[PDB]
């Protein structure tokens, strides 16, 4: 209604007198860390709890109907899970029954030791492209071909299928055990904050990258055809270039078997998202279209008459644990570290979305946790790294899930199909399993969609999508991220180092006060010039406020005073023989600052010791206590700079400046 | 006096009524370059007289007076610039002739690009340091040794004095070229805030760092050692222990003659500076030193008696210009980089210092260009880059200096001393030389004790500082300088991402708001919760504001309903059969923030939608303009989120409420 106030002008020293501060807490290390570590039973149940979610949700089960909607989501997730294992195997260079291994054993660590309800812990297609790709910078083809067979001319340098694939598994486990490794260090030291870097936009354009490379490499895989291992700068380029010179060396059985499953998925996949309201429950197309495929397939002698490529290579058993061979860290260490910091990037994001729809909570380093354990129970069972796949999580959250026991039977079906099914799916084209791939990279496609909105929104988000999209398609995809958080930290940079300063003005007959270049109607006070500085002055931004000073007051305080001693020395010589006009003080609104950062307290002292010379008061506004303490510390407060410089709001200045040009003329 | 006001409340749309904004300016891309480049001799006039300063200082000159002080100083400078030319040159691998060259043609051209007065263009010992780095690296000893002289067992492979030096020299004018070519891309780009990286603590701890290498590097020369040119990583730290273990092969004639100069030019030098009162002109102890030490060494045959080391390889002459060998950009690029920014950076540092005092403005963006073809000009006559060192500055402005004649003065001594001087410093000592060196150390060695003083005040610019001084010794020292920039640039980041949040509370009887962990008699509205957030909210510090949110209401908005919903279905079934109680609204004082990085302005509308699920209003106090402005773009306001809930004070958020309540119970 009425906003009315009646206080004197109280600017630093007239209120910092009668306020009686609160003492700060004595440091007091030793019954800080004594106070930290309790003893009571209580946190040790408290952190016992939290390490093992697992004794929350089973004691207040509701078997009734929760058995039946988990026995269901477990079937169906199941097969969903040894079809995607089955199909991200290819990924990750490795063979098929180890992807297989890696949709098993993750599943069973993360039930233990995971946080969430509606996860399905599995491969991934841009975590298995990266493990993929990094396998094939490390162990590439062209390091394995041995000379046999009683070649033509030269020695037989024929294929080295075989001993081939143990390489590619144990460097494949051993990159499972550092991305563990990592993922237990990150979790343990209670440091969460390092993923908060990867911005919408980061994760946006690297998902768009990952899903362009996935496109390339399942085309390759489809088409047949046998590229040079293009790896580095430009490798995606480069091996499309290769594909597109190598298209008469392709398989016509293969491409239009490909092209036919990935439009029958295509289309069904759309008629069900569109559809929705008549069927809830996803028809698996996945299970039915690889069934079929696999049918056909053993029909006609796909491999012998039409030369197909079939996988024909399912041992269908176990085998025991290998232990990782250690010593390949320091050459694949950031590797790990990219692949560790999107594989929990991606989990967080599925375990926020599906929880925030479910309404419940999800812990962060537990979940860091779970993974981390998960990975490295991974590393000893000859598996790649695990994460959750969108579309594979989607089923057990459509067809009815609760607890993780639906996730503990989706791993019954990839159990049975490890030791006894399996047979059946040897004649199966591998240009089929790339099919669902590419069908699933539909929702990563159309991300693009969003960067015309984020440039109607703030540009400076919309840039780093282009960025990350483009660099993380030049210099490899691991090494994209990286190159995409430096460029937003060098973007928050330059957002805290070139501010939004402005002119501010007073509006008649009140106390609010506007920015100039906005309001018209706004007058200024007679010789008072008032301005405000956003984006805390740092070391960076310091010739920025010199320069904004500068134009805010119209003239400079070093050339000023440079004429006046110019001037007067042609008036200590008259005796012998014989600009700052408008601008009576500057009032720095400087309300939006945090730190100071005392190169910066150095400077602000230079410029109020300038403008001193030339008889023109700097005046604050809206410095906040937690800057002004900081300021007396870094030595700003001498015997000619006190308190009453500063004031405590923007009209109180200007209310000080008017009285005093009245009382004293 | 009295601050009185009386004024509605107006929130946000009480406001933007009955005030007309102003129009913002057009575009117009078709004039906005046309308007630019202007057609007025008034603009070519402008260009020509910034590009070439010297056609300011020239035609105003004081010839009466100002000729008769250059004439005294360019020959005190001149005596200390062939000295100190010379002697850093041995800190860059090439021979002693080089090393004057490096001290005329730069100065040749730093006199018609030059914007400065009190700079005398020359070597530098940090960074000939880095310019000799990358010779050691690129060119080592070990790759020259050619196997001649019969020796005798295996071939002879001693040391290949001569034609040596030609892959040194030629590899110094190609590093010289790239430094004068990114100096003059920063210059012609017009982009100089790249410099202001650069804190006081981060090339304080570097320039103190490199004191270190320069220490070891020339305490080498003293002992006349010969090391294994160890290069990056642990560079400094391995060549100082091969040192250690080479005491045994030293040369008492070089040590005893070499510490006696290195306590003779402290002495003076420590007692000129203190007892200032009584000299004014400063002794030119470094001068002085060197004519003595040429005459005892040529007296006593010290190359042949005491097996001392001298130069003995001055041939005196000039050389024709030679074109630098294009190619050695791409294995140099890197390194060029640190060197170039050095190089202006203690350019600006030292110029301003001198500047100051004198009371005449040095251009910026005309020091890339003055020291960009000065560099250049100085590739095509074999140089390294060309600085300015403090100590030689100090010279030329002490004894009195006024414009850059006393410069070209200071070129026509070390002119004469290659054509006609230079034979007489023959027997000079190599000692000698790097003893003059290692005296002026002592000014970037004292740098160490503002670590203490850094540390009471702001204790993150402290640590830059202890980490570009270690980072710097560890791996190389350019790399050290790119660790310490990225350093510094994630410490603004992590200052702006963890921000120092508040508890505000209203001061009895006023309007103004101060922290509640600060000061004790506050009294806060009844349900109201006041909260501030600086730092302005981003990508990385969304996941904070929601945890500083929960923390100063008690609860959390997420929690609370979740367990409104598992109370409510009791409520439904019991029909069939038969927390939030302080926390009323929420004032977000965000008049600290700059800008709004979308990725997290969305989680704003989620928080107002979270808390209004359990009746709790989430309103806004200082808002800015061009902030509010960025929420409509962003997609904020919606049919049920009005500008009614943003407010243009603190206090008329709270004016606000007590009207609600009493107006609606
Ligand atoms: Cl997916
Ligand atoms: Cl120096």
């Amino acid at each position: 209604c009425s906003y009315t106030v009646s206080r004197p002008v109280y600017s630093e020293l007239a209120f910092q007198q009668q306020r009686e501060r609160r003492l700060p807490e004595r440091r007091t290390l030793r019954d800080s860390l004594a106070r930290s570590c309790s003893c009571s039973r209580k946190r040790a149940f408290g952190v016992v709890k939290t390490l093992l979610p697992i004794l929350d949700w089973l004691p207040k089960y509701r078997v009734k109907e929760w058995l039946l909607s988990d026995i269901i989501s477990g079937v169906s997730t199941g097969l969903v899970g040894t079809l995607q294992g089955m199909a991200y195997a290819l990924l990750a260079a490795v063979p098929v029954q180890f992807g297989l291994y890696s949709a098993f054993f993750p599943i069973l660590t993360y039930f233990v030791f995971g946080t969430s309800r509606h996860i399905s812990v599995g491969p991934f297609p841009v975590v298995s492209l990266m493990v993929g790709s990094v396998v094939l910078s490390m162990a590439p083809d062209d390091h394995f071909l041995v000379p046999s067979g009683n070649g033509s001319a030269l020695n037989s340098t024929t294929l080295d299928t075989g001993t081939r694939d143990a390489a590619r598994v144990l460097l494949a486990s051993t990159l499972t055990l550092l991305v563990g490794i990592i993922q237990l260090v990150f979790g343990g030291l209670q440091i969460g904050f390092i993923v908060r870097y990867l911005a919408d936009p980061l994760v946006g354009g690297f998902t768009t990258a990952a899903a362009f490379q996935v496109l390339v490499s399942q085309l390759k895989i489809v088409l047949n055809v046998s590229t040079k291992n293009y790896n580095g700068i430009l490798s995606i380029i480069y091996t499309l270039i290769e594909i597109f010179q190598n298209i008469g060396d392709t398989n016509i059985a293969d491409f239009i078997a490909g092209l036919l499953t990935i439009i029958v998925c295509m289309a069904v996949k759309e008629l069900n998202d569109r559809f929705k309201h008549r069927i809830p429950v996803p028809i698996p197309i996945e299970v039915i279209v690889t069934i079929i495929a696999t049918a056909i397939s053993y029909g006609a002698n796909l491999e012998k008459n039409y030369n197909a490529g079939i996988v024909k290579s399912i041992p269908s058993g176990f085998l025991p644990p290998v232990l990782p061979s250690v010593g390949l860290f320091s050459d694949m260490l950031a590797a790990s570290f990219s692949i560790a910091v999107v594989a929990y990037a991606i989990a967080v994001s599925v375990g926020k979305v599906y929880a925030t729809k479910h309404d419940y909570v999800i812990d962060g380093n537990q979940e860091f946790i779970a993974f981390g354990i998960s990975n490295v129970f991974s590393g000893f069972f000859s598996c790649f790294v695990a994460t959750t796949a969108l579309s594979r999580t989607a089923v057990q959250e459509s067809t009815g899930g609760k607890t993780q026991v639906a996730g503990l039977i989706s791993a019954v079906i990839v159990m049975v199909a490890i030791v006894a099914l399996g047979r059946l799916l040897e004649p199966l084209q591998k240009s089929v399993l790339a099919a669902v791939v590419i069908a699933n990279l539909k929702g990563m496609f159309m991300q693009v969609c969003d960067v015309p909105r984020l440039w109607k929104q703030n540009k400076t988000d919309a840039v780093i999508w282009v960025f990350t999209c483009i660099m993380s398609i030049i210099l490899g995809l691991d090494l994209g991220l990286l190159a995409g958080l430096l460029f937003a930290l060098l973007t928050v940079v330059l957002r805290v180092q070139f501010p939004s300063w402005n002119g501010l003005g007073s509006v008649p007959s009140t106390d609010i006060y506007k920015s100039i270049t906005h309001y018209k109607n706004l007058e200024e006070p007679e010789g008072v010039k008032i301005l405000r500085f956003s984006s805390p002055i740092f070391y960076g931004n310091v010739d920025g406020f010199k320069k904004c000073i500068n134009s805010t007051v119209g003239f400079d305080a070093i050339r000023v005073y440079n004429k006046r001693l110019k001037a007067l020395r042609r008036i200590q010589k008259l005796i012998k023989k014989g600009p700052k006009v408008p601008i009576h003080s500057l009032v720095l609104d400087c309300g939006a600052v945090s730190f100071l950062d005392v190169v910066g307290v150095r400077s602000l002292r230079m410029i109020v010791k300038e403008f001193q010379r030339i008889d023109v008061n700097v005046y604050f506004a809206l410095l906040q206590d937690d800057v002004l303490e900081k300021m007396e510390q870094c030595g700003f407060f001498d015997d000619n700079i006190r308190k009453d410089r500063f004031f405590l709001t923007v009209h109180d200045a200007i209310l000080h400046l008017q009285n005093q040009v009245k009382s004293r003329e």
